[PDB]
């Protein structure tokens, strides 16, 4: 392979605003795969965004930017050391009282 560290700890930062979405329910761990190749291709919110786009083009191009945002800012925290399994905590927790209902008392 050739950058697939970068793409582990990446895909885990790109799902945290993925899976952060309120209207990304479905097709959230794969579409972060495809954030991450195009990272690693180059790192163009301009062409990413636009492919991104061109597959996902149903819902508001931002919340699409937002989560190549991310991918971005990742890229620099991974290259100088960050941890991506920490942030999955977070969504977890989040991801849980999406769907936590009826646990109360």
């Amino acid at each position: 392979m050739s950058q697939e560290q970068y793409t582990e700890n990446l895909k885990v930062i790109v799902a945290e605003k993925l899976a952060g979405i309120p209207n990304f329910n479905e097709d959230i761990k794969y579409v972060a795969e495809y954030i991450v190749l195009l990272i690693v291709n180059g790192g163009t919110v301009e062409s990413v965004v636009d492919e991104l786009a061109s597959l996902f083009d149903s819902v508001s191009r931002d919340t699409l930017a937002n989560v190549v945002q991310t991918a971005f800012f990742a890229l620099e925290a991974l290259q100088q050391g960050e941890s991506a399994e920490n942030i999955v905590s977070k969504i977890r927790m989040m991801n849980a009282q999406s769907l936590g209902q009826s646990d109360i008392a």
